């Protein structure tokens, strides 16, 4: 029974998955996709090592091979990061002249979000942008370029693709009293006011057992930053416990700007820590006590 | 225990795994292939659908991962399929001058061995070349360039890296008495006595319950060929029966040419028909009766 359809049926937009080609041919995440998920989201395929490994040379093959994918089986799709430190290749980290970061930024943003321009629901534009203690994490962009860097990539992405949302995204947003959770909150605020075309706050939420509780204040929180959207990203949960998802989900009917669910894969053996079990299919792609915990959630 | 160690006893060169860049990163998978594996083979990042998509315009991000990761683990690579009609881009296969497409069937081959030049244990320079009846199969390569198309290749090939060792591959080449498997060797013969640069034939072996008692007579018939080198590559057997398995492993060990085996992924839920469970390891990590029996034959 699908999770997607049922949280449509509660007015969400979406449950996601993420996936690439290589998922797609193998075990038996297609199937699952088609029935189960409304959304898919590239594992790997659109980061900047994957994408633009050296300056103008662009990979798209595996990006090109999701998109079509999710058009031919009706599904939504998302993207991202357009910006972020980790997997960022030597070649753009090397960079210490402002204009010319600021162009090779641009011009990364613009071809990606070009190529497959309305076809891609939102983009992560900038990815990881904070410290643990809310200040703005010292990357070659912030380094490099100043603040301004935030506001320059997302009117840079509404130029490329006016139809796109456009979010910010940050993990450790899962308690309301830390401070980085906070502060996301305080300088997404200010950029909206300045006229920033944010969309959307992003949570990418890998939790601990326990910790599903801790969302149901998070997420309001979050959302208080009054962005059109938040979302819950490359969800999963060590253990798997049916108490932490049912909470997140729960969180996530419980504000009214999240649009939905996106889980960090299909089956446990290909999540980054298999051996937390953190998804809802096991190794013989059965659903697990957590799937089921949430279609009854969502039925009631 | 290491079944390639264990292999590497019984002189031959390698046990190996098929793998690419988001296997490494989720799962077990690195780390059993740094204990028990001594070759990998890239399961999709180095066909032609990935590393050359619009022509003259080449993707090495995901095969550079490959090759970069065996090197600093001390593994041997292979590659392919250079020449393949499957996965291969449209542009390709609507050029219809036979000059133009043998170029261009030169340029990828030359550019992606020399990219790799040294590093490369065997190329599959061409795959599936044959129809199940013995015939050649009338893809886009033979209808335009003509049965040339292979000698070509392999000429080619043996310029781009001297030191690689070229092979030629296909499946069904499991029973002695199967049409295909004695054609590949009349061709082949044929193929080297006309000075072809024909290093290996590698058998892709897909096997069904009880099929691997077969290989034992197909492999040496394969062998009669006159290659320096014969190999089992992309293994799996439904089921995953000791029996099977410790057949297949038997008709290498027998074969004074044959070099190793690839079997095709680590556990069973990412194999391309996990519904059979037809590796070596489960859907936990691990490992089924099949691999202890390899351990227990090898030792014997």
């Amino acid at each position: 029974q699908s999770v997607d359809q049922l949280i449509k049926a509660r007015g969400k937009v979406y449950f996601g998955v993420a996936t690439d080609q290589n998922r797609l041919t193998t075990g038996k995440n297609a199937a699952i996709i088609q029935a189960d998920f409304g959304m898919v989201w590239p594992e790997n395929s659109m980061k900047w090592d994957a994408t633009e490994p050296s300056q103008g040379n662009f990979n798209f093959a595996g990006a090109d091979y999701l998109v079509n994918w999710a058009q031919q089986n009706g599904k939504l799709i998302g993207g991202g990061m357009l910006v972020w430190h980790s997997q960022l290749p030597s070649w753009v980290s090397s960079i210490t002249d402002k204009n010319t970061l600021t162009n090779v930024m641009k011009n990364h943003i613009t071809t990606l979000m070009t190529r497959y321009k309305g076809k891609i629901r939102a983009w992560d534009v900038v990815g990881e942008a904070f410290n643990e203690d809310g200040s703005l994490r010292q990357t070659v962009f912030l380094n490099v370029i100043g603040e301004d860097y935030i506001p320059i990539a997302f009117q840079t992405a509404r130029a490329a693709d006016p139809n796109a949302k456009l979010y910010i995204m940050d993990y450790n947003l899962d308690s309301a009293s830390y401070p980085k959770t906070q502060a996301i909150v305080n300088r997404v605020k200010q950029w909206r006011a300045a006229g920033v075309p944010i969309d959307g706050i992003g949570s990418q939420t890998h939790l601990s057992a326990g910790q599903g509780a801790g969302v149901l204040q998070a997420l309001p929180l979050l959302a208080s930053a009054g962005t059109p959207e938040v979302s819950i990203l490359m969800l999963d949960v060590a253990g798997a416990s049916p108490t932490d998802y049912v909470n997140v989900v729960n969180a996530c009917l419980n504000v009214q700007s999240c649009v939905g669910i996106t889980v960090f894969g299909v089956a446990d053996p290909d999540s980054w820590r298999a051996s937390t079990t953190p998804l809802l299919f096991d190794g013989n792609f059965n659903p697990k006590p957590a799937y089921n915990a949430i279609v009854q959630d969502l039925q009631q």
